[PDB]
């Protein structure tokens, strides 16, 4: 598995708005609103959740990572796979999407893969 | 269990405005105490406890995003569960609340369950 | 135990004036200098040692906010557990408190135990 | 082995211009873009990956360094052992690059191994 | 064992200009340079290396904390105990000295032992 894979759905040149932390199932998550940082578009919504899904391990690091973009407001991309937590509630009030990475962008490129 | 929950309350449109650290019965553990951006209401006080009540695993992620919040001074939605800590002494001097969950909020929506 | 038993002392509208880090014995320790933020009175100093004593599993919490008190400056409530350290030249050079918790106290009163 | 190793190679005066994180194989790993300080010159890509290669006892110690010297923007030496990644689509996105030390610079000199 | 034994070594006023972080022989470690604020005298190295020497137990609360000062500029007092490095090529770019504490320092005293 990886980031990469082109399974997994990217957003390019978005501004991390929103931060949630909570707890699942005896597992600490947290989870990140994200819109275009030219105001266009529609919000794209990624959580990830300790010790839950193969992107357990990355739980830290992306939460600190989350946490650091999120402070300053620069643009970014967010990568996401699709359709990997179940609750439904959960996944209507946030989505299914599971966070497993994230890309400075400048106002040319954004430095991961694509 | 789940933050969302609707057996836990929550309060949107508060700050942080107070943060306290400490020990009880070998147990790590902080409270906090917030207040309506807009001055109405009573404060929102509510601990985590480092190894106590169903909300343990989360200690760690509720600590460092309290300390994130406070720092900023941003409002946040706060999420409860009531009536867990029953030490008198610090109920008193505190509360009963558990610290279940934060979500950060714009001028206009908060972004967590409600 | 707890931070705030009574047979505890503690010490209102101080800031952290300076912070020193060390080990002995094979622990990493810290130590604070607290003052009373109006000039008044005689400094207190309190050390927290992370192999030892009942207050050790809050080594890491305690040290991580006694460097955001120290960073900011703002008044605080320091509370101790009077003559526990025990070398001597450690207890002349800081002093035998263990620090047991630390308040913020932005408002009328510390947000903590009294 | 040692970061200051003949057999590494390292780039002097360079601003952390972008940084990435993600997951590959289990592991965490994170990549930093750098280039000159002054302009010049072609940029230098590399990466570090948790479980990975015989620098991954360093791995939470540079993903930290990276991330304060990106937060700063300020000049510093980066040191990288060439070819170490081999997954493909992973070295194409980024380098082959290890990232195995980061130093600190004035106007003149960097603080590390030459 | 402690940072304030007579036997190790100590520079007081002292600003941490200086940060670098690699690995040798398995371990995560790190050296800071240190000048006098006021101008005088030469620069002190020290360096901690993560497992390795009696003072491991301390490497990443040191590291935290010579972050901390180094981020800041402010005068500081730093405590080593001589010849504990042995790498030679280390040695010669950094020095032998493990860091074993770090002090804060107002205009008129530093915050630690002293003698």
């Amino acid at each position: 598995e990886w980031t990469g894979d082109n399974t997994n759905a990217y957003y390019s040149d978005e501004v991390i708005s929103e931060l949630h932390v909570g707890q699942i199932d005896t597992s600490p998550y947290f989870c990140i609103k994200t819109v275009k940082a030219n105001g266009s578009g529609i919000p794209v919504v990624a959580c990830a959740v300790s010790k839950q899904s193969i992107w357990a391990p990355s739980f830290k690091e992306l939460l600190d990572q989350a946490r650091y973009f999120y402070s300053t407001g620069q643009s970014v991309r967010i990568h996401v796979q699709k359709n990997i937590w179940t609750y439904p509630l959960f996944v209507n009030t946030f989505s299914a999407n599971a966070l497993v990475g994230l890309s400075s962008c400048s106002a040319t490129q954004c430095f991961g893969p694509k």
